[PDB]
């Protein structure tokens, strides 16, 4: 991409933003990103427990990590000249966000808690620091361009495909709401994101074949073959033709692009 | 859409038709659509029982999105000369139909129960008004129309699996339906209809792996292994090939359209 | 398609001959097999059993619609001079075989088993004389035709597969055929044939996750993870690589054709 | 191909290199590849046992079916001058390999282990001689070498899931690792590998619904649909977008070349 609108304010901004954009600092600094996800990979595995043993290497190993990203945020920022909103907005704005986050739990963690503890959440997006990688490589950054036009389409096959699964969770409430009268009704149908969640396990493969009573279905008269109908016809329209629906949309983006 | 046949009877029709088709008057009932579809998940979900604790609200709700819907129709109507088979004929259709079907239970359920309560099924189509905002969203109208051409071949598929499917059932019923002599015969392909079913939950996946016994399968003589080559055989042809059959007709649709 | 290597012996043929290939008698056909399976699966629902109730009923109604299938053949052959290989070869072999099993079972059950018991098993070809609708309905024969064409590379495609199953085979009755020392070992790996067999339920979706001990895999040291990368890499390569292999033969054929 | 960098310094190369490639010797060392994995298959099944009970018999048949590779590979060889860089580099590398295994494992099962037991691992490559088959059998190398330049793609789609689903593991491991307290918690979320090996499962459907407990999901205030939206975002992202992605590539790929 050619620089167009970030016009040149700063005394060397022409040197370090070409040296910044150069394919070698940027395989320099998907290293670091591969190497922080495998530290918080090797956090996770070598050290899950709240009471931490290693616990200084993880603060002082994601503190580096973190003033590295600052470092490496600041030298791209005076690049082009800390506007980051003419030359790669989007990257340039996940890059302050994620970079921003990660200073306030540094400065937190060596100063003291300013923030609230439940705020703690946010302490959980350093893992998100590795989408940066799919800016560098660029067979990943191929197939995450493909994904991402591919999603209004798939958003949109989702969408339907969310609205027929609301009008099963709201027809199972109406009918089957009362089997076993915790029943079966009471639990997976008992009210509409039970009968929401039944469905979308159910979407997902899982056996759908305790709800249908085979006794009752077959041993009794032919008026009882309504929970059969529902679950074939919920497996067919949803399950087969939607997500094969939301699979063509994707293969179409995928090899149209 | 041109409207080419409907003759201008009423007095003020080229303005309320062109009022009604605004984009901004389908946006505002596709607001309608929404809402009343999200009040039916509501009820579903916060006042699921039979004897509904805050009645009065789902009732009087449900009585006025109904007329507002009857408002609608009578504008749109009114519109295109009450005639509704030239402009519009199949969604102009499924509006009346929905609409009739709301205004007859409002007409009951303030003044009588004139039909019969077995009837009541219909009083579960309020759920399908959603379907008219696959006409106003042409995100999803867009899918919707590269369903709708899909669906003549996708049927196809689905008839040739079904007969497969009739195929294996009768085999099945014939060969298994004395096995465990509820057995596991009697019960799973003691009948047509059983054996039908047992092969549709094998088909999305419902672990076949019951039926076969392996004690008698592989240390039994080798004449006992039936079972293993039916499953086999049905889950090759029907799963994988005549799955993938329904998806490439789907694909071939959705990317042709 | 023309006919031109069936020169006329017989008095009437080109008239017998596009009277039997009329769309009239060809949908009359395809009446005549769909009621001939619906009445091989009423048999199968409404009387499964082994000592027949309606036995009478079946026995002179597949007499019957056997003698109509047996008069049809003879009215196509005397339409091509009783040849049949050169006109229609595929379709017509196929009429023969199945009105030769069927008058086969019908000269017996009136008139005593001529042929052992134990051939009994093509007593069970009734069922598949509705592939000949394939023939008929023109939606069903354009999905058999790519069926049929894609077919040759599905097949490679199985068998690269099947090849890949038997080394997964080898391998596992090799490593944990001792497993458990039935056993987990003795029963799911002890020979080829139960590794075979159990990767091909695997294959299909049916847990592998009682092969693999979480304790063993993990509480014990480092060398343990074996069956964690055999089932793994399995699932990825056989599963995922290989089936959406045969699926996309499959598309291809089904959108080029 | 053509043989041009293969200049012949060997008495009657042309001669014996054009017999060895000539179409009738390479279907004939299909043959041997073939009956030489049914071989290995043979002695899989009919003797699994560590102590074997026809052992001479899977001794010396592998003798024999290796001395016959040996002579083959070395027929090749003297027919590109013993190179086999310049011509057919990879599949001779390949055959090559294979032929060095099995005559090092010759040697020592004949004249004494001089290898230590533990390298018995590669005493299972025979297996592997069988993809030499996919040489020779065109209609299995054009499957292998669509499959083997989709394989760059799919890789990449690969990568990206795996990124995604070592963030599952990061967000479990940090979420779930304490639920129950072998607890739920503690088994599958333990530490960063027990939960990968969870999302694998998961993700290969294997039933996710006992990590989410319905009572606390909803019988509990409207704050612990955490794992709810936990599962169902994972299945929803990587079971069902980027597995599609993975079939696009393949999809796209397969039918291009
Ligand atoms: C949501 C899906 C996004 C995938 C495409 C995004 C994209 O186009 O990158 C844009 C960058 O803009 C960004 O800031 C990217 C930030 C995250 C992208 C990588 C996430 C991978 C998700 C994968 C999970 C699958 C999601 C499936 C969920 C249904 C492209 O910008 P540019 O052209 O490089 O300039
Ligand atoms: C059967 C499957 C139907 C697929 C969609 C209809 C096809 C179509 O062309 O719509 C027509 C509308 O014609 C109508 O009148 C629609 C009336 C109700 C159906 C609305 C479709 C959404 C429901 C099913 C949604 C997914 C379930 C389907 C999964 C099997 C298009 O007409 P037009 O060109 O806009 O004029
Ligand atoms: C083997 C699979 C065959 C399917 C396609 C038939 C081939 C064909 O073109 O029919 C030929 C007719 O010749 C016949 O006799 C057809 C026999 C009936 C086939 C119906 C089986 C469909 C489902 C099986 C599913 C297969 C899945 C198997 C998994 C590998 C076409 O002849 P024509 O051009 O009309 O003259
Ligand atoms: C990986 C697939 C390799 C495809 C081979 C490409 C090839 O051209 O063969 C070359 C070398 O060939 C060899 O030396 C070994 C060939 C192995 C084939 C095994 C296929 C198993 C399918 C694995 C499924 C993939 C699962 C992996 C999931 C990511 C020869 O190429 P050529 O000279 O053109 O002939
Ligand atoms: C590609 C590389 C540079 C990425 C960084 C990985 C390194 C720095 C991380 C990953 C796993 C981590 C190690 C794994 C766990 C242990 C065991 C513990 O007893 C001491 C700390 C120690 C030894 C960690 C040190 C830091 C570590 C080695
Ligand atoms: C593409 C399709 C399948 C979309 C899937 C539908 C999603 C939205 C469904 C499946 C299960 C549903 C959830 C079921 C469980 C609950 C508990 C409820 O107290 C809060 C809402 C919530 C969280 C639901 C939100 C909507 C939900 C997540
Ligand atoms: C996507 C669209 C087509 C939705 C599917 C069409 C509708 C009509 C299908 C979906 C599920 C089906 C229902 C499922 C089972 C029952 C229960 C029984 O007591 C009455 C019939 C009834 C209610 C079926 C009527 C038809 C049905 C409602
Ligand atoms: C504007 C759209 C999106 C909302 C749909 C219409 C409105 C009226 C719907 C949306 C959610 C629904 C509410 C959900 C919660 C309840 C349950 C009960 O405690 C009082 C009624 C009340 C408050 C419902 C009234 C109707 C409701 C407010
Ligand atoms: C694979 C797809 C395309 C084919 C669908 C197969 C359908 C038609 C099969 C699967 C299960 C079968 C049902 C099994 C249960 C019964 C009970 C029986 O007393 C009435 C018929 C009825 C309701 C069957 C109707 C046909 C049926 C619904
Ligand atoms: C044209 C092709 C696809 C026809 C489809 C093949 C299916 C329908 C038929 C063909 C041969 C049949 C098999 C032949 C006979 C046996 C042995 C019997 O004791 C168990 C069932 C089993 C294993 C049959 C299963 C159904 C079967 C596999
Ligand atoms: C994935 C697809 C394409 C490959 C199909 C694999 C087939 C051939 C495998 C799966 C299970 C295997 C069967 C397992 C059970 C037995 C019992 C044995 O005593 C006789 C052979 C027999 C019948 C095997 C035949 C081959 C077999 C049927
Ligand atoms: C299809 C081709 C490309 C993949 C070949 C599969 C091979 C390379 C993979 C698949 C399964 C893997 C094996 C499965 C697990 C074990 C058990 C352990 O005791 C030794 C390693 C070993 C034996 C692995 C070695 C590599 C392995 C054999
Ligand atoms: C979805 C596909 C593409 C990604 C595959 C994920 C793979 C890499 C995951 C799934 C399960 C994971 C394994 C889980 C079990 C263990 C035990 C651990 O002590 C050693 C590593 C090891 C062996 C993990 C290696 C990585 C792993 C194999
Ligand atoms: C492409 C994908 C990764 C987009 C990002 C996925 C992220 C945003 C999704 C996936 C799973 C989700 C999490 C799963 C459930 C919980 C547990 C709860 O205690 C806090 C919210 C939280 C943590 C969700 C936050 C958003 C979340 C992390």
């Amino acid at each position: 991409p050619p620089p167009r609108k970030v016009v040149f304010w700063l005394p060397h901004q022409r040197k370090v933003f070409d040296f910044y954009a150069s394919q070698g600092v940027q395989y320099f600094t998907a290293f670091l990103i591969v190497s922080n996800f495998i530290f918080n990979c090797a956090e996770k595995e070598w050290d899950p427990y709240t009471d931490q043993l290693y616990q200084g290497l993880w603060r002082w190993g994601e503190f580096a990590f973190n003033t590295m990203f600052l470092i490496e945020l600041l030298i791209n920022f005076y690049g082009i000249a800390f506007c980051f909103w003419r030359y790669n907005w989007a990257w340039n704005t996940f890059d302050l966000v994620v970079v921003a986050i990660g200073t306030l739990t540094m400065a937190e963690a060596i100063g003291g808690n300013f923030m609230p503890p439940s705020m703690a959440l946010i302490r959980n997006l350093r893992a998100f620091r590795i989408f940066r990688l799919f800016k560098r490589i660029k067979s990943l950054n191929k197939i995450i361009v493909s994904l991402g036009k591919a999603i209004p389409g798939v958003a949109n096959a989702f969408v339907i495909m969310v609205i027929i699964m609301c009008i099963y969770a709201i027809l199972g409430v109406e009918f089957y709401h009362m089997t076993g009268s915790y029943t079966y009704g009471e639990e997976y149908y008992g009210t509409f994101f039970r009968a929401l969640y039944t469905l979308f396990q159910v979407l997902t493969g899982e056996s759908w074949s305790e709800a249908v009573a085979r006794p009752a279905v077959f041993e009794s008269h032919y008026d009882s073959f309504g929970p059969v109908l529902f679950y074939v016809s919920f497996i067919i329209i949803c399950q087969i033709v939607l997500i094969n629906v939301v699979v063509a949309v994707l293969l179409d983006k995928m090899v149209e692009e």
